[PDB]
DNA sequence: GGGGGAAGGATTC
DNA sequence: CACGGAATCCTTCCCCC
């Protein structure tokens, strides 16, 4: 089995660029303003310019100026990339008909019935991002594998501008080398979890027993790393259905007030049913960040569809429901539908 | 024991 | 003492078959 996984390049920034060349040069920082202050929010991304110098994706908008005070800051504008995204995951739908569109700029093809051999995947990979760069002009990283966990790796380890393959004996000496904390779907607390059992490679994995990898880290990611060091992970590459659309939104201040609160929670349901496009619901979830960044959550789940109309009365329920519970209070507030008819 | 719900948890774009 | 907006999969506790 191959696979072809392709990540394109500080998206957002390089979007930017494509749309006004003058940016070319200059670091950029796109950035989601929150609308409470005239610099509050957070970076979507920067491109490499303004990236060597810390400026990374999630730190604060406020941040970002400390260190870049004359970097360009731009408002995303998402609409338009999602544009772009899906103009070149049209491209790549030409190269392979298994393919798995994982987020806005990356996919997992499976090449295995296109090309006979490594050396084959390769060419085709350049023929990818050659395709892209004439069509879209966007740079974009290639990484090559046999399973999709290796397949990314190998494309952050090639970023920017890169391809990379890793053949079944390259993996054999990943599974020894490559920090543990560099293995996709292991975030920072996980990664300590597994210090503190002496485990900094994937290798390390077959070392403990079972149940002391589950006690530790739950089951799931138990299993997910010891095939992957087994060399046996071998997940299918498929077409993602969406299981959930919701809208956030930051009040202004914050607030425990319900009828201060309600008109932000009917903007976000407004939105939220109109994304929704065809589908039809039956559960709903009104999500809310306290003040101090903490996230909680009232849903319900019903027999059937849920109208418009009952979101806007069944959230209003399930709000108070929240500050009914918590006590302090809400800086975003939103919902979340799911289960789609 | 395990399916479906309901709140959290962690990770990732 | 800051601080965006989405999505997804998983784990713990509860009802119920
Ligand atoms: N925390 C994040 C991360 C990403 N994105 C969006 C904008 C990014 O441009 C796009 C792709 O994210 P990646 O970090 O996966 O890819 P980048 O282009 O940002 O970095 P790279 O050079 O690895 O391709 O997803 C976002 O909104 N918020
Ligand atoms: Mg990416
Ligand atoms: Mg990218
Ligand atoms: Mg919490």
């Amino acid at each position: 089995m191959i696979v072809l996984f392709v990540d394109f390049d500080y998206f957002y920034a390089q979007v930017e660029e494509v749309l006004n060349p003058s940016l070319k040069g200059k670091p950029v920082v796109v950035c989601v303003f929150s609308g409470r202050f005239e610099d509050s929010g957070a970076v979507a991304t920067a491109n490499y310019e303004a990236r060597k110098f810390g400026v990374k994706a999630g730190i604060p908008i406020v941040e970002a100026k400390k260190i870049l005070p004359n970097a360009v800051y731009l408002p995303m504008r998402k609409e338009v990339y999602q544009q772009v995204s899906s103009r070149i995951m049209n491209l790549l739908r030409e190269y392979s008909e298994k393919i798995e569109i994982a987020s806005i700029d990356e996919a997992y093809l499976d090449i295995s019935d296109k090309v006979r051999d490594y050396r084959e995947a390769y060419n085709l990979g350049l023929e990818i991002k050659n395709k892209i760069l004439e069509k879209e002009k966007i740079t974009v990283t290639v990484g090559i594998s046999k399973n999709k966990v290796f397949a990314k790796i190998a494309a952050d380890m090639a970023k920017p501008n890169g391809i990379k393959v890793i053949d079944d004996e390259e993996v054999k000496r990943l599974i020894r080398e490559l920090d543990i904390a560099d293995v996709p779907g292991i975030g920072n607390i996980t990664a300590e979890k597994l210090k503190k059992l002496g485990i900094n490679k994937l290798v390390d994995t077959l070392s403990i027993e079972f149940d002391k990898l589950k006690g530790m880290i739950g089951e799931a990611k138990a299993k997910y790393l010891i095939s992957l060091a087994r060399d046996e992970y071998n997940e299918p590459i498929r077409t993602r259905v969406r299981k959930s659309i919701g809208r956030i939104v930051t009040m202004k201040r914050n607030s425990r007030n319900l009828e201060e609160i309600k008109p932000y929670l009917f903007r976000a349901i407004e939105e939220s049913y109109y994304k929704l496009d065809k589908r039809i619901p039956k559960a709903i979830h009104v999500v809310a960040v306290t003040e101090d960044l903490d996230i909680v959550s009232r849903g319900r789940t019903f027999p059937h569809g849920i109208s418009k109309e009952t979101a806007y009365s069944e959230s209003v329920k399930l709000l108070q429901k929240i500050l009914e519970e918590d006590e302090r209070k809400i800086r975003r507030i939103g919902v979340r539908f799911s289960k789609f008819i």
